[PDB]
């Protein structure tokens, strides 16, 4: 008993299908928690970054009658088992290295939360990393195949308290804003949240 | 959704190992390379590390549907492992290709597939004059690995250069893209290949 | 002893994605870290390369059997991909964990699972005073990643230090291990965590 | 018109070497040297990039050209059929295959597999700076199938693929197949060995 | 040949996760290491990069057949993923093992299996005196990870040293191989292990 819910939640479920529903796009809440700026290649213009990626959305195919399943309040599912935002780091110059277990938490109302810790390298102008002005990196994320009307990317207060106390670099400033733009190819507009970080070398 | 019984259909009698050529008609795939950055240049070993968007599109007749039978379904985002994809290859690459974006293609209700993966790969290139005013010239040659002219028709299309990183140790002196058809030792037929030629020099 | 129709049974109605709880009964997993070596210390980027032996054990009620019905079968060696395993995570790790040993767990006839993977992983750590007599102190924090206190109860147990390599550029000034319960920004609940604190200094 | 794939993979086990009574499967092997990436003089290794040209005949893979109209050949994933389990006896790194792992199959069952590969080999690169140059022996051969199961035959090695620029110039190249017995393994195992002699330009 | 309806049979009621033991009869596996090369030595981190042939053989009673019912079939080349294989582990390795050859073992008509992987792996080792005449001594310890003495009996056998590379920055001062049995902190039973000890020094 108890987890005959997994048998159910994955019965007629195709993880390749964005769980939208007539007119209304699936809205995914995105937020980036900067944890550390590992390195800066001044010669090739890249930053090695470690961060928490906070994503949540609602999959209507994934809800259940809390009755029929007694104590089951939430379930920990493998992201390979359900649909997940196909977010992409636009300016990344390296495959993303996901450091935590690829599990997602699912609510009895179908609310999903996937919170992977990641290390990835981005293309960035790290010129003034030694000036008082510092260097500014723009970490741009957004769905890769779903446009505004299919997947609505919404941001939400970026956390900065995870930032490592020691660390060769100090955070001069941080901002996060979502945008919508058209691309050479692809007819529709694409929403994207961009985490902008300004940092300088301590001392 | 509610109407994605379309995926169940699109993959029913579908073998992704089968090039969708419809009799006496080679599948024509449109190819274009958007140079984003020239990461490094190994002058000692003659290689360039390059990052680029790869724009490919073609038509899979097995993948079309009656827009009626499936109400609001205009297009679908499918895993490239689920359908046939051009077996393009970097003839002069000296490293496996590292695909940076989600491996998904967009499929039209008329069977038009689009696949734009961002890739980082190293190529064999004579980077001698990367410091001269002439600059170094790298030829990134791509082409279908096992399908010849009559099976897969590689067509190019205006290469985009606006994606190029503004900062970056290197500046783009020149860029050209042209498709060709050749004969190779072995393989009876001729194979088409689009070659992106880039000339760049170190700024300052 | 042949009669391994037990594996057929142990994996019949078994979903490894399901944490083996039982109403108001969290699965308690015993965790312990045996430090084997401190490979390197990046003073520039603040990281430590560490090789350790994680000792984990817990009870999966779905995995017990009547020792009668299966004669000589005392225990079984199963692939961790075949059963539920604590989704422990290195909270301060800056690299994917590289597991060096076969990913097999041992299972008791009473459902007691043992899993002791040897691992090499890099952690974020202030390795400033690695040359001072005080030494540097690294905190290796582990904890479930998706299950809170009431679902998975992380319990520690005497950390072993005898595995530490005799030679090695570094000597162990001190070691402590303690479990805690904290709340995080997001996730409404408490997630227990055992933290292995190591203080080491460069020999000579 | 590809119900041929459905057929070609029906009662087909890619783990079974396509032999017949007292008839070893003969695979034609040839290496096209494309580039000598690097040379570690301290550890004695060469980084090499090359085209491997393999062909053989799989009798399970032929069809009546009639029953399948225009189908002259098919491009199949090597995971779908049997492929020589060749190994680089002296490689010190896993092989990195750079091209799509697809093979071409004839209507008569003739298979062709041409994978571009980058791999590192153990080699005495001492005299890479002398006029004599360094000589590397790239030895390949079936890993589990002996002479009577898999007959490795060589064939004129191509050298025109060699990169014009490149820190190194090709002083000499030879390719020869051999048969030997090893410590263990009762039977003799054949192997084609590509020997390259190169020196640093200038 | 062919008559490979033998593979269909050999894998019918076969679970590769089941050690082919049998009531008071541990499966005995013969292990031997052929040192081919000592790639590098990190004196700062105390590690050795090594390339070796691991020679393993054992008997799987589930894998035998009536040589009659299958005419010319003397032996078969099977993928190790298809049958049970000793879960040997390099107790003191600090890197995942990189297997360089095709992962196939050969199987006798009497059930005798032979796996012969070539491997490159890094081990924790005190490479202090690699420049002294005494040389450095590395102990490569292997052993089953989850099966104790009574389940899997590890037996050694004359280590081969003729595979050692003639050139190479290092020369072999000495080589010895011996199996042992111990009891460990945890795990009730005793576990057997073969340890390849190599002493080498820098040439010249
Ligand atoms: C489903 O929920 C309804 C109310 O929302 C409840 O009346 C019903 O009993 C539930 N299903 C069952 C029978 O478990
Ligand atoms: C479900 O998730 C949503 C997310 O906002 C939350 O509001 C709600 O309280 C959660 N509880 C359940 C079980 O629905
Ligand atoms: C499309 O589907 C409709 C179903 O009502 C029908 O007219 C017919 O089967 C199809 N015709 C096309 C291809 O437009
Ligand atoms: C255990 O299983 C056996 C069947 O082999 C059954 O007869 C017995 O009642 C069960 N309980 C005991 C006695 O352990
Ligand atoms: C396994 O069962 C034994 C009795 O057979 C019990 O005492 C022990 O606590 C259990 N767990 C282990 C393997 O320690
Ligand atoms: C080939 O096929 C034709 C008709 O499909 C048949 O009549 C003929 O006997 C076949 N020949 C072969 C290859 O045996
Ligand atoms: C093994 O082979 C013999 C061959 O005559 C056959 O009778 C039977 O399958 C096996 N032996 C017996 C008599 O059980
Ligand atoms: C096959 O049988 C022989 C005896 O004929 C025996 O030594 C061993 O089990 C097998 N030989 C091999 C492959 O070592
Ligand atoms: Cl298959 C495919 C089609 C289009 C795209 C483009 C749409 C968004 C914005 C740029 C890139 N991601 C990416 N992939
Ligand atoms: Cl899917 C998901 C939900 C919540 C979490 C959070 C809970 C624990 C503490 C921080 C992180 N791990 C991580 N992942
Ligand atoms: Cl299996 C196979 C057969 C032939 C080929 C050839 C087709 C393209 C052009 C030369 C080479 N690559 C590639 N692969
Ligand atoms: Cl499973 C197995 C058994 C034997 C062998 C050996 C036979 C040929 C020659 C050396 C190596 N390849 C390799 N693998
Ligand atoms: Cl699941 C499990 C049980 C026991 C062990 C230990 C027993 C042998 C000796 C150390 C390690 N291998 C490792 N894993």
């Amino acid at each position: 008993f108890q987890r005959k819910l997994y048998k159910e939640l994955v019965k007629n479920y195709n993880p390749d299908v964005i769980p939208t529903q007539r007119d209304r796009p699936v809205t995914v809440y995105f937020s980036l928690s900067l944890l550390q700026i590992m390195d800066v290649d001044e010669k090739n213009q890249v930053v090695d970054v470690v961060f928490w990626l906070q994503m949540s959305w609602t999959d209507h195919y994934l809800q259940w009658n809390v009755s029929e399943y007694p104590g089951v309040k939430q379930v920990s599912v493998p992201i390979s088992s359900l649909w997940v935002p196909d977010l992409a780091a636009y300016n990344a110059i390296s495959k993303p290295e996901v450091l935590t277990p690829q599990l997602a938490l699912v609510n009895s109302s179908g609310h999903v939360q996937y919170l992977p810790s990641i290390r990835q390298r981005f293309s960035c102008d790290v010129s003034g990393v030694d000036t008082e002005s510092g260097a500014t990196c723009k970490l741009k994320f957004g769905s890769w195949t779903h446009h505004s009307r299919e997947l609505d990317l919404q941001m939400q207060e970026a956390d900065i308290s995870g930032y490592i106390p020691y660390s060769r670099f100090e955070l001069v400033g941080v901002t996060q804003k979502r945008s919508e733009r058209f691309y050479e190819c692809c007819k529709e507009p694409y929403p994207d949240v961009t985490f902008t970080v300004t940092f300088r070398k301590k001392g």
